[PDB]
């Protein structure tokens, strides 16, 4: 093992393993570590808000919205599908790790172990007008999510054998950049992705900026350092067409990831 002079799973290509997201990845110290939400002032917190933010306008004051929309990179998080439930009759939340998508659905259910997103479904609910509360902006989100499938956004068929309508939308919060190890890689995977679109669907797109690793404490896991030409460019030859593009100063802190901010896009397949 490396033990931090490089990421784990990775002392031999250079990038971490996908087998190592289902060794040593633990979705509840992720939770905590990034959506503690507890102080609001963290580095963590003002990033999360912005996210929230940006969800909000894109599915709830610009237009995206349809019949399924599909999340790509779940993880074990759901913040990313607040707003998009106002938006969207169906969404399908992914992953490859399996421990993932257990803590999620431990979640759906409501169940007493699973992680509180009692705050941050607050925060969402005052952005969207104070029409509802907490509980039932829980329970508008729970019944949309209607499938939790694993998924590799590196595989010609990124969700296997599955099969699904084509998507009116796809999105994909903090994952290409950890599921990529190099440029034509991440290329592939959003053509992979596109194979979920249909013509003139909507592609999101939040990321971290010239990011080469993210901490969970102190296991340490690969991040695809790209620049913004880098993921404008990729995601043009992918064969999207990029109807907003924004990036953002806020870092995470350098204990945590050594990003240079974060980027956030619309797109939309040719
Ligand atoms: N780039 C940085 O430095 C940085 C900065 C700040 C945070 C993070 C993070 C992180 C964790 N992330 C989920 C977060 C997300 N839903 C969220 O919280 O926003 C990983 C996700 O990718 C995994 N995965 C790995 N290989 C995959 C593959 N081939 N196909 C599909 N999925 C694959 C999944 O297991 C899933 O967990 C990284």
């Amino acid at each position: 093992h490396s033990s931090g002079l490089v990421p784990r799973g990775s002392m031999e290509s250079g990038f971490t393993s996908k087998d190592t997201y289902l060794s040593h990845f633990n979705p509840r110290d992720y939770l905590e570590k990034y959506y503690k939400f507890g102080s609001r002032h963290s580095a963590e917190s003002q990033i999360l808000k912005h996210l929230l933010k940006n969800l909000f306008k894109i599915f709830c004051l610009d237009g995206v919205k349809g019949d399924l929309l599909i999340d790509i990179g779940s993880g074990p998080t759901i913040y990313q599908l607040l707003s998009a439930c106002e938006s969207f009759k169906e969404i399908v939340v992914t992953d490859y790790s399996d421990q993932n998508l257990q803590e999620l659905e431990k979640w759906l259910k409501a169940a007493p172990a699973a992680f509180d997103w009692s705050p941050v479904v607050t925060y969402v609910c005052d952005l969207e007008g104070n029409r509802v509360k907490g509980p039932e902006k829980e329970e508008k989100l729970r019944q949309a999510v209607k499938q939790v499938l694993k998924c590799d956004v590196t595989q010609s068929q990124p969700l296997g054998a599955v099969p699904l309508p084509p998507a009116d939308c796809v999105l994909s919060t903090l994952c290409l950049d950890a599921a990529c190890p190099d440029l034509p890689t991440y290329c592939r995977a959003l053509r992979n992705l596109g194979s979920l679109l249909k013509p003139g669907g909507f592609l999101v797109i939040m990321d971290a900026l010239k990011s080469s690793y993210y901490m969970i404490g102190e296991q340490k896991f690969s991040s695809l350092p790209l620049g913004r030409e880098a993921v404008e460019a990729a995601v043009k030859e992918a064969g999207y067409t990029i109807e907003w593009f924004e990036v953002i100063s806020q870092s995470y802190s350098s204990t945590m990831a050594n990003n240079e901010g974060l980027f956030s896009l619309v797109a939309r397949k040719l």
